[PDB]
C-alpha cells in the first residue's frame, strides 16, 4: 500500500544512522534556505506551472513529518497504528494532501518553518532512539508492516521518502516558483 507514496521511486541505501541523519539535515537545510526571501504576503500566491503555493509546499512537509512522528510515538505508547492516517487510506493521498493544506497552509511561513524545523529535530531524536536493527531491518515496527501488499519497507525507508526525497523535489519546485514570481 505504501507504494502509493509519491517518492516510492526514489529509495536509497544508507550505511548507518549517522549517514541517514546527515542526509536529512543537509537536504533540509538546502530546502528551507529557499524560503528565506519569500515574503509572507506571497505565501499564498500561486504560479501557473507550479502546483503549490509556498505555504502549501511547506504544509506538505509538515503534514508528512507529523504523520511519521505520530506513527512511532503512538506505537511507543502501545497503540495500534493506522497508516497513512486515521482519515485517509493509501489510495487517498490526493485527499490527504488537501487535508494538509486545509490543516496547515493558512499558517505563516515563519510558523511553518518553525514546525518543520522542530520535526526534523524530532526525527533525528527518533533515529537515535531506535537500534540500527529497528531502523534498518524489516518487521521491527508494526506501523511499517501495516499496509504491505507487495514489498516490505523498513522504518528508514518511510523516514527517507518523507524527508530526504521530498526535500529534494520540492526544493526544485520552490526554486521554479521564485524564478517566476519574485
Ligand atoms: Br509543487
Amino acid at each position: 500500500g505504501h507504494h502509493h507514496h509519491h517518492h516510492s521511486h526514489m529509495l536509497r541505501t544508507y550505511e548507518n544512522k549517522e549517514e541517514l541523519k546527515a542526509e536529512i539535515e543537509k537536504t533540509f537545510e538546502k530546502y528551507i534556505l529557499e524560503f528565506d526571501n519569500i515574503p509572507e504576503n506571497l505565501k499564498d500566491k500561486r504560479a501557473d506551472e507550479v502546483d503549490r503555493t509556498p505555504a502549501e509546499n511547506l504544509a506538505y512537509q509538515v503534514g508528512w513529518t507529523n504523520l511519521v512522528l505520530k506513527w512511532e510515538e503512538d506505537e511507543r505508547k502501545g497503540l495500534q497504528v493506522k497508516t497513512p492516517s486515521d482519515k485517509f487510506k493509501w489510495n487517498q493521498l490526493g485527499e490527504l494532501y488537501q487535508w494538509f493544506t486545509d490543516t496547515y497552509a493558512h499558517l505563516s511561513l515563519q510558523e511553518l518553518k518553525a514546525k518543520l524545523n522542530e520535526n526534523i529535530n524530532s526525527i533525528s531524536a527518533m533515529i537515535d532512539s531506535l537500534s540500527e536493527e529497528e531502523l534498518f531491518e524489516p518487521h521491527m515496527r508494526k506501523w511499517a508492516d501495516e499496509a504491505t501488499k507487495t514489498a516490505t519497507w523498513e522504518v528508514y525507508k518511510f523516514i527517507h521518502v518523507n524527508t530526504v526525497a521530498p526535500f529534494g523535489t520540492f526544493r526544485t519546485k520552490i526554486r521554479k516558483w521564485k524564478k517566476i514570481v519574485l
